């Protein structure tokens, strides 16, 4: 599995309120996060089909 998915979940700096999926390396499932616009790390797909493929 490739290290990003390892990387924890990161609502990053900005002022939004997107919605995000990462990969939850302790469930083993792809979950919804609320990241913020900037920043942030790698574990952070703008759809769950991604995450999934990615991580699964």
């Amino acid at each position: 599995l490739p290290s990003l998915c390892y990387e924890p979940a990161d609502s990053g700096s900005g002022t939004k309120s997107e919605k995000r999926i990462y990969y939850n390396s302790a469930r083993k499932q792809c979950l919804r996060f609320t990241y913020n616009g900037k920043g942030g790390n790698a574990n952070n797909f703008i759809h769950t089909f991604d995450c999934q493929h990615t991580c699964l």
